[PDB]
C-alpha cells in the first residue's frame, strides 16, 4: 500500500510543481521515469530543482506562521550526499557559521538523505540546533524546564552540563547502523548571544539576563512528493514576542515579571495597578533595543504583522487559496492592534508541509 | 414537524431541571400534563421554578463567557403578564433601575411572553439597554461607528439626535400587531456614566472621555425546553478590557491610541518603540481607577480569569463536562499571562443557551 501512496503524491507534485515553474511540457516524461523507477527501487530521487522549490512551496503552506512573505527567497543547502558521523558534524557546523552571517541573518535549510523503507538513515535528537539546558533538582529548577527530558538523555551518554541557567547544550544525532547516538559540543566562536539592558532604565542589567541569535528548528519531517525527509533543520530569524513575552515570561519557564516590576520600581501588591502587563511592555522593549545596538537581525509584532498582510493579498493576486491557524497567528501581546485579531483563516492541511515527528527520548 | 421537534426538547429538560432540584419523583406527571397541553394548545407554560432555573443553565452553558462562576445566583424577574405597549417600558425603566443599585450591580435577567406559532409577542430592536449613537456624515465619524445602521432606523421614525460624540439611543420595540415600532428618550436620572481620569498623569482628563455603567444585551433569544423567548434583556458587570482595549482602541470604533499616547507623553514613530502597547497599558489602568473612584463595580482581566479556574474546578467535581469558546475566553490583553492561554476547550453547543437573530433593520 506503501508503493501505490507514493505513486498519487508524485502525480501531484511534479504537474503542481512544473506548472508553477513553467515547464508543463516536461511533465509527461519525467512521471514516466519516475514510474519505472518506483517499480525498480521503491522510491525516486529528485532532482535539485524541484527539491529546491519544494521547500519553499512547504514554508508557503505552513499555517502556523507569520513571516511567510519571504517564501521564495530561502536559501537551499543540499547535503544528501553524506556517508559519516564527521559528515553530519560538518555540515551542521556549517549550516550555524552561513545562516548567522555575522549577525544578518539569512533564512536557510540543509537537506540530509531522506527515509529508505521507512528506516532513517540520519536521526537527530535536538528540537534545536542552538538551546540551553535544564534541570529540576529536589532543590529548585535551575536552567530551561522545556529542555529537562532532553538533558537527562544527554548526561546518559557521557556529557556533564556547569548548571548554570544558561548551559549549551551539544549537537546530538544517530546514524543507520548504530544502537545509541553521538555528540559534540559546541565550539564558542559559532554561537552569537545577546546580553539584554534597557534604553533609559540602567538598573535593568542587574537581572543579569541574555538570549541566543538564530532559532534552529531541527525536528520536524519535510514531505516533498511522497518523499519523507525527517533530517532537514531549517532557520529564519526572531519575531521579539517569542523571547520577552514567552521564553522568559511563562511561568512554566524562566517566570521573570515579578523580577522584572522590582527592578522597573512599580508595585506588585494590586492586580488592578496591572504590573504584569507594564512588566511585559518594558521587557519587551529590551528585547528589541539590545538585539539592534549588537547588530543582529529582530522583527517587531507590528512590523511582521502588516508583512503577513501584504501576503495575503499576493496570494490571492495569484489565484492561490489561504489557509492558516488563528491561534497561532495572533500575537501574545497587544493582538487587537493588529490585523490578524479582526479575521478568519481556514486551518486546512494542503501539502508539501513541514510536520511533527515522535521523540526518540523520552 | 414543530410539534415533534418541541416534545424531544421537553423531555430532555424536564428530567435534566429537576434531577438537578432534586426532584425526579414528579417528571412522570409533570410530562403527562405537558403531553396533553401541546397537542390541546400546540405548546405549554413553564412554572416559576421552571423558568428561573432554566435561565440559570442556559448562563452555564454559554461557551463565550468567562464570568460563569456566579451562575447560581442571577436574579430573575418574570414579566410575562405584559399586554401594552406602556407596560414593555416600564418594565424595561424597571431593569436598569434595579440591575444598576446605585453602583452595587446585580446580574439580572427580565422574561417577556414567549413566541406562539413562530410570531412574536414583543420585538426589541436595541442591541443594549444603553448604547451610544453613530452618524456618518461625507465629513467625517462622530459617534460610534457600530450604531450607524440602528441610529439610521431610528431618526426615520422621527428621533433626532444633538450629534456629540456620546448621544444616548432611544428605547425601541414593537408590540404584535402593529406594523412599525414606537420609541421612548431615556430618562437621564436612571442612566448612570463615568468621566475617564488617570490616578498619576493629571493631563489624561484634556481626552474628555467617558462611558456608561451598566452592559445590558437585549437582542439575543434564550431557549428553555423547546420554548423560544425572543426577548430577555439580561446584565452582568464590566471586564475592564472590553472599554479600555476594544470599545475606545480598534481603530473601526474611537480610535484612540494616537491621542492617548500624545497626554503621556510618548513619540509615535517607530513600532520597535512599542507605543501602541504601552498607550494600551495606561488607558485601561486608567479605566479601573475611574470606576472604582465613582462606585461602579468592574473587574480586572486577571482577577477575572481567577474566578473562571474555581468555575472549572467546580464543574469537574459536580460532574459535569466543560464547553468554551477559546477564542473569546482569552483577553485582548497579555492573553498568555492567564491559565485559559495554556489549554484546550470544547466548543460544543449543549441546550438551554443564549442565540443570535436576525436583525429587524438594516
Ligand atoms: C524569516 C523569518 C521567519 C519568521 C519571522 C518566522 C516566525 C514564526 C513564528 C512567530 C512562529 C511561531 C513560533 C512559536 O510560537 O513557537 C513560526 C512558526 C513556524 N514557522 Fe516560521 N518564521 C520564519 C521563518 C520560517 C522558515 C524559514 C520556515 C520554514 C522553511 C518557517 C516555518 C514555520 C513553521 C512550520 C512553524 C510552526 C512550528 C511549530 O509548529 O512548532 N518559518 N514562525
Ligand atoms: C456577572 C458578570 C459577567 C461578566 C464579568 C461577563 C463577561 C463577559 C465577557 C467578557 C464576554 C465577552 C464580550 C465581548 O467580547 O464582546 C461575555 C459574553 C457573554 N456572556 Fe457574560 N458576563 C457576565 C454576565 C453574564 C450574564 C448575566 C449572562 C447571561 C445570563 C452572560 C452570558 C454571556 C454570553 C451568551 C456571552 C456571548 C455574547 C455574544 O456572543 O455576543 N454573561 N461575558
Ligand atoms: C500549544 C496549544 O496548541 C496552544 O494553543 C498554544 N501555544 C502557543 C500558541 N501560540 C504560539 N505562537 N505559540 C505557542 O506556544 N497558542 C496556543
Ligand atoms: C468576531 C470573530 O468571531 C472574531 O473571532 C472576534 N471578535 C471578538 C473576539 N473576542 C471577543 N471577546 N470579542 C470579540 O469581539 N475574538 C474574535
Ligand atoms: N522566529 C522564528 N523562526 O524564525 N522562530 C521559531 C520558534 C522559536 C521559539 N519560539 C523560541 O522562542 O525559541
Ligand atoms: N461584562 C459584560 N457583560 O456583563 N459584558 C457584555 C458585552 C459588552 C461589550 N463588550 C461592550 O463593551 O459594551
Amino acid at each position: 500500500s506503501h508503493m501505490e501512496i507514493l505513486w498519487n503524491e508524485a502525480k501531484a507534485f511534479i504537474a503542481e510543481c512544473y506548472q508553477e515553474l513553467g515547464k508543463e511540457e516536461e511533465v509527461k516524461d519525467r512521471l514516466d521515469s519516475i514510474k519505472s523507477e518506483i517499480d525498480l527501487t521503491g522510491s525516486y530521487v529528485h532532482t535539485k530543482e524541484e527539491l529546491e522549490h519544494g521547500a519553499k512551496m512547504a514554508w508557503r503552506n505552513s499555517n502556523r506562521c507569520i513571516g511567510r512573505l519571504f517564501w521564495n527567497s530561502l536559501n537551499v543547502i543540499d547535503r544528501r550526499d553524506v556517508r559519516t558521523k564527521e559528515d553530519v558534524r560538518d555540515a551542521l557546523f556549517h549550516h550555524i557559521e552561513t545562516a548567522t552571517n555575522n549577525g544578518k541573518i539569512r533564512p536557510s535549510i540543509t537537506i540530509f538523505p531522506p527515509e529508505e523503507k521507512g528506516e532513517k538513515q540520519v536521526e537527530i535528537w535536538n528540537h534545536q540546533l542552538i538551546r540551553y539546558a535544564g534541570y529540576e533538582a529536589a532543590g529548585e529548577r535551575i536552567g530551561d524546564p522545556a529542555s529537562c527530558s532532553l538533558t537527562a538523555a544527554c548526561e546518559q551518554l557521557g556529557w556533564r552540563g556547569e548548571r548554570t541557567d544558561f548551559d549549551l547544550l551539544p549537537l546530538i544525532f544517530r546514524m543507520k547502523g548504530d544502537e545509541q547516538p553521538v555528540w559534540y559540543e559546541l565550539p564558542r566562536s559559532l554561537v552569537i548571544e545577546v546580553p539584554i539592558t534597557h534604553p533609559d532604565i540602567e538598573a535593568f542589567s542587574d537581572l543579569e539576563l541574555k538570549w541566543y541569535g538564530v532559532p534552529i528548528i531541527s525536528d520536524m519531517k519535510l514531505e516533498v512528493g511522497g518523499i519523507h525527509y525527517n533530517a532537514a533543520p531549517f532557520n529564519g530569524w526572531y519575531m521579539g514576542t517569542e523571547i520577552g513575552a514567552r521564553n522568559l515570561a511563562d511561568e512554566k519557564r524562566y517566570d521573570k515579571l515579578k523580577k522584572v516590576a522590582s527592578v522597573i520600581g512599580i508595585s506588585t501588591n494590586y492586580n488592578t495597578d496591572l504590573w504584569k502587563d507594564q512588566a511585559l511592555v518594558e521587557l519587551n522593549k529590551a528585547v528589541l533595543y539590545s538585539y539592534k545596538k549588537q547588530g543582529v537581525s529582530i522583527v517587531d509584532h507590528h512590523t511582521a504583522a502588516s508583512q503577513f498582510k501584504r501576503f495575503e493579498e499576493q496570494e490571492e493576486e495569484a489565484g492561490r487559496k489561504l489557509t492558516g491557524d488563528w491561534t497561532w497567528l495572533i500575537p501574545p501581546i497587544s493582538p487587537a492592534a493588529t490585523h490578524i485579531f479582526h479575521r478568519s483563516y481556514d486551518n486546512s492541511i494542503v501539502k508539501p508541509n513541514y510536520f511533527y515527528q515522535d521523540k526518540p527520548y523520552e
